[PDB]
């Protein structure tokens, strides 16, 4: 029965499958179509036939694991996509139509109905499964009656009745904010159109609209671009991704309902793109520090994840006009063209997404210009992202605080994230593949780069923790220069450190003071654990003389510098030690499996070579002190460590400071309210974090107090001397 609800569903079909756009002459469309053909063949040759059965598919048979419900209905959706494609071999196929129908019925009667209770994880009963049912029904709505469609969605109503609340039938329910609110959207608007229910669509839209509100606490977007999910976790790059991905599919539909969404409540979406997501995207890669436990999935490494966000943006762009459309088209086009490592099309899963990207890349009117330098201090999620366009590298700093969880190990994913927010750093360089090709299952999780740690063994059954201290944050001065610190205590209160970082345009200084250990376990700071390419060997230098690294750890006492020299300048990494420091280094094959870190993953052995730089801390009160100088040739590094000979102002228990004389910039971290005179030019007065620039005879000042999460009047923290 055909009216405006089914007009809306025609539009949804065009978005989630886009059969209407399919063109067999299109190389990239034809390839995805081929992938759906083979997936439907596998389901059809596999499925349980004859006299009534205990499952539809054996690989997905234990209906107590709820991931098996969604995986089963997603196989039916795939059949509904091929069955409504004129160019599929399954086009209006009688077996396929009958199979989808009988399978919906069998599921309804035996596995997933209103008499059922949630067993296992609720996301499946409330989001994953309802989306696959709704999509199946929508694609194939000319093969079902109105009564069948109502019958097969009654269950969806029992599990998701309220527009406002996500878990309501359980012995334990919560509030829909964030991507779950947008996920509520996709479930209920579509179930609403399928069931010809105006109250369901309108109230569902009224409810989605709250996602446009910036928040002060809990889940959602903050004014500084942070995005929080699961109560206290940094999560732009997974739950954020869902939010933008899901909303951007639903909007063309919402905008033609009788309850359209105001074009001013919209403008918040562009602030998300520019403030929250864009800083997180480097050479086509979405930074791991923002993806939570999704880092532990072989099929969602950084460049694959990035595409979720990008296809979100390109849809937003398509529904905009004039200037905002061109700019967002250009943002997407430049990100995609910088990426020599990953073929975007491999994560573009509908014909209209393929089509949109194709037109975008070949439209000469759409500019593809290299992105400019920036620096985003996501204080509200204790992360900092930095990017230098001159030299070509990004930097991520992964922290946590009293306000945030260090790592998320949930649904048996990310078993060894332990130290991923312990002042872990990321370097984004000419090696696009670095954090990919099985970085995550192969990296030694005891030696996460930048982190100071004991060598105690860790247990995979462990969960995340908040930090005892609130004194964790970034003071940003400008697009090139900031300072961070972290009042560090380890997971069992045996070790501390005052860790601070000095972001100074084309280099970052790492200071640690007040290093203390009450355990018997040895303590060390990992300077680096860099994954290598057989195709691009580093020549390694210590104090400017060639060294040769071995599987076996070698000691390099009296070290002023280490330099890692590629044939490509954009892969080079220098480490300048302000004071001669006692270090060790090795280069070794490291093995493991994705399953080691995500139970639901493959157990196949993966391997990669890694080069590890560590500094032992054997005494209480110990210190570290070095400058990371990326993307310069050896001769340039040698000159810069001469410019910087005296850059270290202080590195003690109450005060840390570095000075860039070339820029005239100071970073400073104070742990107490004493008067600190700095370079004989000014004094700084309060506990907190400082980035300062001398312009002739004035000072620009960036003070941040991380505990109260406030800046301050200039006269309370700064005085010229
Ligand atoms: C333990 C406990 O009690 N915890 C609670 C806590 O509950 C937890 O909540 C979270 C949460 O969601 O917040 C739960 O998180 C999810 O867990 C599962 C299981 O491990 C993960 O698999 C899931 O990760 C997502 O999984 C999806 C999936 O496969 O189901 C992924 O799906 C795909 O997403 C695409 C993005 O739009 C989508 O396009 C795609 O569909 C296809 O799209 C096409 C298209 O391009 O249009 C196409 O045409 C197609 O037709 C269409 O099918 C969709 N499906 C496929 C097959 O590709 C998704 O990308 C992936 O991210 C994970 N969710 C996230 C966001 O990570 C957790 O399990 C719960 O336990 C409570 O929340 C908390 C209170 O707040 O308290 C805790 O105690």
């Amino acid at each position: 029965v055909k009216d405006t609800y089914t007009d809306r569903l025609d539009d949804w079909n065009g978005i989630i499958a886009g059969n209407q756009y399919y063109d067999s002459k299109n190389d990239q469309m034809a390839k995805l179509n081929q992938e759906l053909e083979g997936k439907v063949a596998d389901s059809l040759s596999s499925i349980s036939s004859q006299a009534d059965r205990i499952y539809l598919w054996e690989k997905f048979s234990n209906y107590k694991t709820s991931a098996n419900l969604t995986a089963t209905y997603r196989k039916l959706e795939e059949m509904a996509k091929q069955v409504t494609n004129p160019s599929s071999r399954y086009y209006q196929d009688e077996t396929v139509v009958r199979t989808v129908r009988d399978s919906m019925e069998w599921m309804h009667k035996h596995v997933y109905n209103s008499e059922k209770s949630i067993v296992g994880n609720a996301a499946d009963y409330e989001i994953g499964t309802p989306r696959a049912i709704n999509n199946t029904l929508s694609l194939m709505k000319e093969y079902f009656s109105d009564e069948e469609i109502k019958k097969y969605t009654d269950v969806i109503e029992k599990f998701v009745p309220d527009p406002e609340h996500f878990r309501k039938t359980t012995d334990n329910p919560f509030k829909a904010l964030g991507g779950n609110l947008v996920d509520m959207g996709r479930v209920k608007v579509i179930a609403g159109l399928l069931r010809k229910d105006d109250q369901e669509i309108s109230s569902t839209i009224r409810s989605i609209e709250q996602v446009f509100k910036l928040v002060d606490q809990g889940e959602g977007f903050y004014q500084d671009g942070s995005y929080i999910d699961h109560t206290n976790v940094a999560y732009t790059g997974a739950y954020g991704n869902v939010l933008i991905d899901g909303l951007s599919q639903l909007l063309p539909v919402i905008q033609k309902t009788k309850n359209p969404i105001d074009k001013d409540k919209m403008q918040t979406m562009y602030h998300w793109i520019d403030k929250s997501f864009a800083p997180l995207l480097v050479n086509g890669e979405l930074m791991d520090m923002s993806r939570g436990r999704s880092i532990s999935r072989a099929n969602s490494e950084g460049h694959v994840a990035a595409v979720e966000v990008l296809r979100g943006i390109h849809r937003i762009a398509d529904m905009s006009e004039g200037e905002t459309k061109q700019r967002l088209q250009s943002l997407v086009k430049t990100i995609v063209q910088s990426d020599s490592y990953y073929d975007v099309f491999k994560n573009l899963k509908t014909y209209k997404d393929i089509s949109l990207m194709q037109s975008l890349l070949s439209d000469a009117g759409v500019a593809s210009v290299p992105r400019t330098s920036y620096l985003s201090a996501f204080n509200k999620m204790d992360k900092t992202a930095m990017y230098n366009a001159e030299k070509g590298f990004g930097f991520g700093l992964s922290l946590f605080s009293s306000r945030t969880l260090n790592y998320e190990h949930m649904n048996k994913e990310n078993k060894r994230g332990w130290y991923t927010s312990d002042g872990m750093f990321y370097l984004y360089n000419g090696d696009l593949s670095h954090y990919s090709d099985g970085y995550w299952p192969t990296v030694n999780p005891y030696k996460m780069p930048g982190t100071t740690e004991t060598d105690a063994k860790r247990a995979d059954s462990d969960t995340g923790k908040v930090l005892p201290s609130a004194f964790v944050g970034t003071s940003k001065l400008d697009d090139a220069n900031a300072t961070a610190t972290m009042d560090f205590t380890n997971w069992n209160q045996t070790l501390t450190a005052h860790k601070s970082w000095f972001m100074l345009k084309d280099k970052i200084a790492f200071l640690g003071s007040n290093i203390q250990n009450t355990s018997t376990d040895t303590a060390a700071t990992t300077i680096d654990q860099r994954k290598l390419e057989s195709s691009n060997p580093y020549k390694v230098y210590v104090n400017d003389k060639e060294a040769s690294l071995t599987e076996q750890e070698k000691d390099y006492p009296e070290t002023q510098s280490v330099f890692l020299e590629s044939s490509d300048s954009k892969k080079n990494i220098g480490y300048f030690f302000f004071k001669k420091s006692s270090i060790s280094m090795s280069k070794a094959l490291q093995k493991g499996a994705w399953k080691d870190i995500n139970e639901g993953q493959s157990d196949k052995e993966v391997e990669n070579e890694f080069l590890t730089i560590s500094q032992a801390h054997k005494q209480n009160g110990d210190s570290y002190g070095y400058m990371l100088i990326p993307n310069v040739d050896r001769a340039t590094f040698n000159q810069m460590i001469k410019e910087l000979e005296s850059s270290l102002i202080e590195n003690n228990e109450t005060l840390q400071s570095v000075y860039d004389a070339k820029q005239g910039v100071w970073g400073i971290v104070k742990y107490d309210d004493s008067v600190s005179t700095i370079s004989n030019q000014f004094q700084v007065l309060k506990r907190g974090v400082y980035t300062i620039r001398k312009e002739g005879d004035e000072y620009k000042i960036a003070y941040y107090n991380p505990e109260t999460q406030e800046s301050a009047p200039d006269q309370e923290v700064f005085k010229k001397l």
